[PDB]
């Protein structure tokens, strides 16, 4: 967190892609290497009680080194403002992937399995991302997928226990939620007001995936939409579960949708 140097020499800021946690993200150059990043910045001043949830969140990507999670570069603080610098993944969000219609279920295996590679990476190292959806993993243009986005330390991905106050079980809900996401485009309740469903999800039966959907895609979801956070797999048991074994393939394929996003 370099508290000398000025990021306007340090990079070029692109245009807007976005609005994340806590501020405006922009796609920018590094004015030394020419590579793309995405580039954060924050308010200092319009900030209350929220500056140690950013400083929470520098630090876990700090200790993050893993090809499933995005790149944490550094942060800077100019007059007011903290710009926060991060590898830039230019294939956007699985959720941005979603808009030109369903995705097949190749695809949402091969999404799958790689954000359960992500899960397997931060739950051996005892973190829990607590924010798994699907505008929360981003892809490469080569059709890398990573984890953003951190939860810090709207409830339609929360597991009932995260909602009565958990470990790492609820990222495995989360994930859940997720591959119905996938499967459908949005995740359940996602009609009702959100205070509706925050009693909703303690309250009801887990949610199913409902559809012409694959038997496996559908005992995917049931296994890890369980109440029971136990009765959840680990990341590395749905590593091997046949819905993502007989389903998933290389990384590369997804390069498809990205361009199909493109059209
Ligand atoms: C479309 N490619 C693309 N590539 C890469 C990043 C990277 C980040 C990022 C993440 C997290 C943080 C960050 C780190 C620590 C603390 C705090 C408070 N924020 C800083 C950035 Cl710079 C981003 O915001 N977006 C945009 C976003 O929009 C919201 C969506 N949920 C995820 O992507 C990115 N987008």
């Amino acid at each position: 967190t370099n508290l000398k140097a000025d990021p306007e020499e340090l990079f070029t800021k692109l245009e807007k892609i976005g609005k994340g946690s806590f501020g405006e993200v922009f796609k920018g150059i590094d004015n030394r290497t020419q590579k793309v990043v995405a580039i954060k910045i924050i308010d200092l001043e319009e900030a209350e009680d929220e500056i140690e949830d950013i400083q929470q969140e520098i630090t876990v990507l700090s200790q993050c080194d893993s090809p499933y999670v995005t790149k944490y570069y550094g942060s800077y603080l100019k007059d007011t403002k903290l710009w926060i610098i991060m590898e830039y993944l230019g294939g956007g969000s699985a959720l941005d992937l979603l808009e030109p219609g369903p995705l097949d279920e190749t695809q949402i295996a091969t999404i799958l399995r790689e954000i359960l590679k992500g899960l397997d990476y931060l739950h051996s190292e005892k973190k829990i991302h607590r924010d798994i959806k699907a505008a929360n993993v981003l892809l490469s243009e080569h059709g890398e997928v990573k984890l953003a986005d951190f939860g810090v330390a709207t409830p339609f991905w929360m597991a009932p226990e995260v909602i009565k106050q958990y470990d790492s079980k609820a990222d495995i809900w989360s994930l859940g939620i997720t591959a119905i996401e996938l499967a459908r485009g949005e995740p359940p309740h996602s009609e009702l007001h959100p205070m509706k469903v925050l009693f909703l999800i303690p309250k009801n039966n887990p949610p199913t995936l409902e559809g012409n959907y694959s038997k496996p895609l559908k005992e995917f979801v049931e296994a890890c939409l369980n109440k029971e956070p136990s009765f959840r797999p680990t990341a590395k048991e749905l590593l091997k579960h046949k819905f993502i074994l007989r389903n998933a393939k290389k990384t590369s394929y997804l390069t498809e949708l990205i361009d199909a996003h493109h059209h």
